[PDB]
């Protein structure tokens, strides 16, 4: 239990996305189950809230006063390529998920980052590119291991505890701390994925041309469109540099046939300043995104769910996000439906099923930026959801009506009484936090 | 000692690359270094030949009637950051060496393929993407680990044995089998690199401006041309699918500004149906070339050394290995000079560094297609040292006189000498071979 101004408190207190300027009363690193257990047991002693971070992408409240528990050293992995599962402690990245399925030839359902906290994401359901075939990652859970309100370990699978399963996945830490789960791989060895990176220009008329293809797609093909001013940076190639970008991301798991035959008519739109389409191993999928996470920053995210993109949707994407627009903060059209929009084996309380598209904003906070985006958003609302996916919230989504929004009215109902009965005095607030139920009080 | 058609022979016999198509009598695959001495007293009671393998990469003589020592298995690696220096067991592909050294911010004196074994390049000298600021990997060894002749354990350095240090750095492994080695590293943790890959039609202009362009460029700046006609397959993007493709590698160890001028002019040949080159995480260096070693294959290699590349020597090439040539073989030039022009440190028998450039064919075995390559390597004869480097050469290159070429007379003299007072019985034979001196018998 690191203090402030003690040596590596600033080590294990700050992450990746520092949105969240957040100063801990104390940073546990915790080693193993037992420091988690034992950091819960003294907050709750303390009547102090407890935070968890493992990478610090998915910053929401600040942790000011609080115990934060930092997971970044159990990054344990095992592999059952017998009964194609994976054991995956609190703190394990995605990549080193990764390393270990590979050699089986097995995949789990990660997103876009291999940096990302395999946990985190999970517990907010989970969106990647396996996603439109499989589902959320959330609905493929054999059981989870969790740190309760009382500090107590538990074993929780759909069996034991009905409740507290449905609610860890979609509800993130509110009901507990994962310091372990056990999820599902898919027997996915490559993918057919890329970029086709097109010049300004073409924006307008690649989105309306997505808007269309994107009904045509089986759930093999995960897809999104990032839109981007790019600085004149070294980091990407020259084609790139100091200009509008519109990127078109690939991610085709099934035979590099059918994903050719797919995605061959969007280069008959143009000019395409980089092609990287291809096939390749699956481990290599964090190349489609390449998202930097070398350097922490910080930003404000915000999205929105579309149940639908049309010309009229388009237009205003273009008008307010694309090259003529002088945007200072980044776009992406995430295509979900598919395995997405049905209901999971195992039922999960993972909200935002019925959306067509995420429309997803990534902002450094300065007022005209901010107000650029939100401008963009409210333009957005008639073609909205009202809802936002969970894991693409940011930091300023943290109010209890912000939260609501990512659940269904019911799922969050219910939710609210889960939370009461296993959360009473509501220590695991330093998060997206759903409130105990009023009901319960 | 697994013999033939015994459970797993072939699993450790056979390699990546099969061209020596061999069955050796027995197969040991080390655990660690005393499995290692005991395969090669084994050999030696039995008066059979010994050879050694971690990857295949790197095929010569059959090991038909031989023992095989298979090293794939002692991959272990540990880092001095204080010191900096490796520590990399006999088996270690680069790929896990920089998986221990980037962390620190160093970099080894690897080579364009993450998969190759350390050890097997490091022997042969040892051509990498910080070479020509370096040199040869050869050049910065702080102390080996060797199994000798007779099936002892030797710690040897430049100062214990002056005349086994300076003939296995350069020797492979005809002076004993390297268990370990403790190499110097280099505080570099960025390169300016990436492709520029032409269409077909600019072959010549980009091969003659290439030419002149490698007369001006720095120590900092590594590069090579690959020729070559490429199958429209799914595994390259679009662009570069089932035309011929003249690519254009960097590799700048210096800071993107300087890359990034040295580079510009080049951009003014075209057309370019993709660009690559960024700055990057040196761990990435392997994205550079992107060798294909996943799937085992059958290449016959050879290549020739350039003492200086003319018009007329890129007109040869040019005409029988460019876009109207109809070659069934890759050709490759890569720009040496710089710091191989110049004696290491510390001695060593690393031959060729007079070359400016090396000239490197691979090869599918087919009659019609072996005829070209000779051909081409025949007409450049008049602009060749005579030599050959040591670790680009192939199955066809075994006999005493083409291993000969690898070396300076008055070296190869000496190698002889060292040889025959550290393998008398020329145990060490499944292998470039330096046969033992004819005056010490
Ligand atoms: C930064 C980022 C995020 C990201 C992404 C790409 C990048 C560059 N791509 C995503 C994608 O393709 N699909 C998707 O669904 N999400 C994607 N994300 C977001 C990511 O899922 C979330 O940010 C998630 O929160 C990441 O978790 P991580 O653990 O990495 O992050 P954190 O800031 O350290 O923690 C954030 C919250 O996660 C919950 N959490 C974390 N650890 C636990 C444990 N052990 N038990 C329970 N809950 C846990 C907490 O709520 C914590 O506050
Ligand atoms: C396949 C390949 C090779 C390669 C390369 C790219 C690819 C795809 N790029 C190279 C480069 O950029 N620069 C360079 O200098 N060489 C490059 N190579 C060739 C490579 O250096 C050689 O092929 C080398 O032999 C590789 O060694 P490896 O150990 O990987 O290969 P092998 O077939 O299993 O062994 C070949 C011979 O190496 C000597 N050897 C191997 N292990 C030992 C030990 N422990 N002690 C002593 N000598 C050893 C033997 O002579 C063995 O026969």
């Amino acid at each position: 239990a690191l203090e402030p101004d003690q040596p590596g408190y600033d080590d294990a207190r700050l992450g990746l996305n520092r949105a969240a300027e957040s100063r801990p009363a104390y940073v546990v690193e915790a080693a193993d189950e037992q420091e988690v257990a034992a950091a819960v047991r003294l907050a709750a002693e303390q009547k102090r809230p407890v935070g968890v971070m493992a990478t610090g992408h998915g910053p929401s409240v600040s942790a000011d006063d609080a115990v934060l528990v930092n997971t970044r050293r159990m990054e344990g992995v095992s592999v059952d390529a017998a009964r194609a599962t994976a054991w995956i402690e609190a703190g394990a990245r995605w990549r080193k998920v990764l390393e270990h399925t590979a050699p089986h030839g097995l995949a789990p359902l990660n997103g876009s980052s291999p940096n990302v906290g395999a946990v985190g994401y999970l517990v907010g359901g989970g969106a990647g590119l396996l996603g439109r075939r499989f589902g959320y990652a959330a609905d493929h859970v054999r059981r989870l291991r969790l740190v309760t309100a009382d500090g107590r370990l538990r074993d929780v699978t759909a069996g034991t505890d009905p409740d507290l399963f449905w609610a860890v996945r979609g509800g993130k830490d509110n009901f507990g701390l994962v310091v372990g789960m056990e999820v599902d791989l898919f027997p996915v060895t490559r993918l057919y994925g890329g970029g086709l990176y097109f010049a300004g220009e073409a924006t307008a008329e690649v989105l309306h041309a997505y808007a269309e293809w994107v009904r045509h797609v089986p759930e093999e093909m995960a897809s999104s469109v990032l839109l981007v001013h790019n600085p004149d940076l070294p980091d990407v190639p020259e084609p790139l540099r100091g200009r509008f970008i519109t990127h078109l991301r690939i991610a085709y798991s099934g035979e590099p046939a059918d994903g050719e035959h797919l995605v061959r008519p969007l280069r008959e739109l143009g000019p395409i300043l980089l092609d990287t389409v291809r096939d390749m191993p699956y481990a290599e999928v964090g190349t489609i995104h390449h998202e930097p996470t070398s350097m922490p920053y910080v930003a404000y995210d915000r999205n929105v769910l579309l149940s639908d993109l049309t010309d009229d949707a388009v237009d205003i994407i273009v008008a307010l996000a694309g090259p003529d627009a002088g945007a200072p903060f980044v776009t992406e059209l995430r295509h979900f439906g598919g395995a997405y929009a049905r209901p999971p084996k195992v039922p999960n309380c993972v909200g935002g099923r019925d959306a067509a598209f995420s429309l997803f904003t990534g902002a450094v906070p300065e007022a005209e930026g901010l107000r650029r985006r939100d401008d963009l958003l409210d333009r957005l609302r008639p073609w909205s959801t009202g809802g936002t996916n969970l894991n693409f919230a940011g930091v300023e989504d943290i109010s209890p009506a912000s939260v609501e929004a990512a659940y269904t009215p019911a799922d969050f109902a219910r939710l609210r009484a889960v939370k009461a009965q296993y959360d009473p005095d509501n220590m695991f607030r330093v998060n997206f936090n759903i409130p105990p139920a009023e009901s319960w009080t």
